[PDB]
DNA sequence: ATCAATATCCACCTGCAGATTCTACCAAAAGTGTATTTGGAAACTGCTCCATCAAAAGGCATGTTCAGCTGGTTCAGCTGAACATGCCTTTTGATGGAGCAGTTTCCAAATACACTTTTGGTAGAATCTGCAGGTGGATATTGAT
């Protein structure tokens, strides 16, 4: 009974499916200096990971959300025609 | 190598045309205050830039062949720099006096500015045709012979 919800407007958010019904009443928000193409959960589902378009890769922990542990830098930029990646 | 001839740089050095100093003003820089005008930080919309992967068309890195250009040599003219000489167009240096550069007066001719009223020049949606492209064949052009 939470989720994880990734956008092209620069931010990730998380909810909480069972309470939120108010049009952005979320749980947290995460911003990024990018648009993102995708947002993973862990198996242990302490950790999560974020993937940008540009340039990064980031780690947020269930301790504080907001907040990250890490980047690992590397390259994986957008293109039209291929395809976006995971 | 050397030594005579001409041209060039360098120490002494002086009176003055050009450089600098100095008065006395007033036509430009700032202050104060005000009225007017802007560039750049938030929303939003619609072109069109980032530059992968198959499938296919056509251009290039390589190698091969040889004719005709480069660029070196030798040389018969030829022509243009040096120069003396005279003399004669210009250099300084004055003097006149006519008239254009330039200034001032002022107001008749030409224009901004602010308003209202036409209007045609410009997107966007329906029609056209000259030319891209194709097809094909006669004549002009290179070149072997």
């Amino acid at each position: 009974w939470f989720l994880a919800t990734a956008s092209v407007d620069q931010t990730v958010k998380i909810w909480d499916l069972r309470q939120v019904r108010g049009k952005a009443s979320f749980l947290y928000s995460l911003p990024h200096r990018h648009p993102v193409n995708a947002a993973c959960f862990s198996p242990d589902g302490a950790r999560l990971l974020t993937t940008d378009q540009k340039s990064e890769i980031r780690v947020y922990s269930a301790s504080q959300w907001d907040c990250p542990l890490g980047l690992i830098p590397h390259p994986h930029r957008h293109f039209q025609h291929l395809t976006p990646i995971k």
